[PDB]
């Protein structure tokens, strides 16, 4: 993971400054588990998850099944969060996820900006924004196609 | 070019309104985007600045930024911007929105979901990065911007 020119070099960049930000960075560390059953414990029952290029999942079961599917085709090898911030119940993370496509063995560093809504320390929404095509082309996996 | 309020919209009012001076300028800037006017819009930027639509290469410096905006407004109109969520920490403002984009060659429109980040220094933009999926827009409006 190379540090972007535009990324803060400040010691507190990417560091949690509130309880919700702390939970979100714990969740980022947990992504490299590639384990949907572990991850789903961060979510509220009334919840949703969406990789924005693709349809959303609503409710905890749909979220879990979506993560389990994703982890059947790819591994999150590494996550680095350059920037984190929050206001009014929403946490934002500017990061890179290093993804490896299991069918092809090829990896790509995916640039993501994501938003997390937490209610009493549980995730009520998680939406990640990124370009899907560039990932698909890098790793020869037509996730949507 | 109606924008639908998402099922996932925050029910906290402060989440949808500018709560700091920097957030207020960002929302003024979002209002201005419908001008389709790169010369007007560039006044929001510092001389030392950068802009990137994340599917595409970054522009560094105010002139490169202006030239990029001018090119974009040659091929598309931003017909509307709605910002559902705005917040900030550590000198960065984040906006979750939909921009309604219309391709000038084809007359076709698309509602593009975007999450963007802004860095402001003394009220001027020093960085702006918008994250979104480019392919869905290109296919919707028949404009292979990247291809
Ligand atoms: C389960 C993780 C999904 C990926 C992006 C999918 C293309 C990510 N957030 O790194
Ligand atoms: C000039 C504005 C660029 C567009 C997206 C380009 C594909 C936007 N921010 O709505």
């Amino acid at each position: 993971i190379e540090q972007p020119r535009w990324a803060s070099k400040d010691s507190a960049a990417g560091a949690a400054s509130t309880p919700d930000e702390k939970i979100v960075l714990e969740f980022m560390d947990a992504l490299t588990s590639n384990d949907a059953a572990k991850l789903i414990e961060y979510f509220a029952e009334d919840t949703m998850y969406q990789n924005m290029p693709l349809p959303p999942a609503y409710g905890r079961d749909a979220v879990e099944q979506t993560l389990a599917g994703l982890f059947t085709v790819m591994s999150i090898d590494a996550v680095e969060t350059f920037h984190i911030g929050s206001s009014n119940g929403l946490v934002y993370t500017e990061r890179v996820d290093v993804l490896r496509a299991l069918p092809t063995g090829k990896s790509y560093n995916l640039s993501i900006l994501g938003v997390f809504q937490l209610t009493e320390g549980k995730i009520t929404g998680w939406r990640d924004y990124f370009d899907l095509r560039e990932f698909e082309e890098a790793v020869d996996l037509p996730l949507r196609g």
